[PDB]
């Protein structure tokens, strides 16, 4: 799945737009709640370096929240790495254009949406 899909998914399956807080960053973009406003998705262009994976590439990924005790579990998957700009203990990053399934990520996307709620 690629930056374009997900941006896509995220506004027919929850009807959100997504938003651009850091002038800086114009591809930086959160998802949250009209609600509480509360962040459930934050994706991001960075340097395949700052998450470990090696190569002078760039790399699209997206931040989602999940239950603490799935962190260490989620990790192990390939494709997930620790969570980037966000708490290491609550948040996840997911590589997108990755080996991770489309499905795991729409249900992943699900949680972090509920855990916000």
């Amino acid at each position: 799945m690629n930056r374009q899909q997900f941006i896509d998914y995220a506004q027919k399956k929850y009807d959100t737009k997504p938003d651009h807080p850091w002038e800086k960053f114009p591809d930086y973009a959160v998802f949250r709640h009209s609600d509480n406003d509360k962040w459930y998705a934050l994706l991001m262009d960075i340097p395949a370096e700052k998450i470990g994976i090696n190569g002078d590439k760039r790399v699209d990924v997206i931040d989602l929240k999940v239950q603490p005790e799935l962190v260490g579990s989620l990790r192990k998957k390939p494709g997930i790495y620790p969570a980037y700009h966000m708490n290491k203990e609550h948040w996840i990053t997911v590589l997108l254009n990755g080996p991770l399934g489309a499905k795991e990520i729409h249900s992943l996307i699900e949680d972090s949406f509920q855990l916000t709620r």
